[PDB]
RNA sequence: GGACCGAUGGUAGUGUCUUCGGAUGCGAGAGUAGGUC
């Protein structure tokens, strides 16, 4: 199983964007709920290998937010503009 | 070749504090997911 171990976050307003990049982690979201989504901090070099196969977007992944296991499927992964990296990824509530 | 509208999160952008060096915020538009008819 893929399983993209994250942790829940709400510091998105830039505080997250500077701690995540400060440790080579990288933000995501878990949307298409009905009440609201869920932003989660995860490893870039992990999720890199993960959306790097079609099974990741075509099949569900398990976001283990600090040990809590959330089913979601990738719906908009954003690549870097020239580098072989990512800008952001989302998943939708599987 | 359903139509219309379109969040959160993202990155673009933008401050604030400040002995000006340093530190630290908030974050589009468009698309997506969804809503409405």
């Amino acid at each position: 199983m893929f399983t993209i171990n994250a942790e829940v976050r709400k510091e998105q307003g830039k505080g997250a964007s500077r701690r995540l990049r400060a440790a080579n982690k990288f933000p995501a979201i878990i949307y298409g709920g009905k009440e609201a989504p869920l932003a989660i901090e995860l490893d870039h070099d992990k999720v890199m290998n993960m959306q790097a196969k079609a099974e990741f977007y075509s099949e569900v992944l398990t976001i283990v937010v600090d040990g809590k296991e959330i089913k979601v499927k990738a719906q908009d992964v954003q690549r870097h503009p020239y580098k072989p990296k990512l800008q952001h990824i989302d998943f939708v509530r599987a």
